[PDB]
């Protein structure tokens, strides 16, 4: 399986995940691919602003799903 991640530049990235690993791995993967830190990277797939303790994985993300990559706080 695999998931798609869309950025603010349009370029879509392909991320591979499994129903056993946490979205944490996906975030780290994108960081090593784009060089963006986890602090300036936010994966959205249903909005949910400031959750009480829920995670993106709790949404049971499906395959071939479009993920929204948001950038919080820029350096340049």
């Amino acid at each position: 399986m695999q998931i798609f991640v869309k950025t603010l530049t349009g370029k879509t990235i392909t991320l591979e995940v499994e129903p056993s690993d946490t979205i944490e791995n996906a975030k780290a993967k994108i960081q090593d691919k784009e060089g963006i830190p986890p602090d300036q990277q936010r994966l959205i797939f249903a909005g949910k602003q400031l959750e009480d303790g829920r995670t993106l994985s709790d949404y049971n993300i499906q395959k071939e799903s479009t993920l929204h990559l948001v950038l919080r706080l820029r350096g340049g």
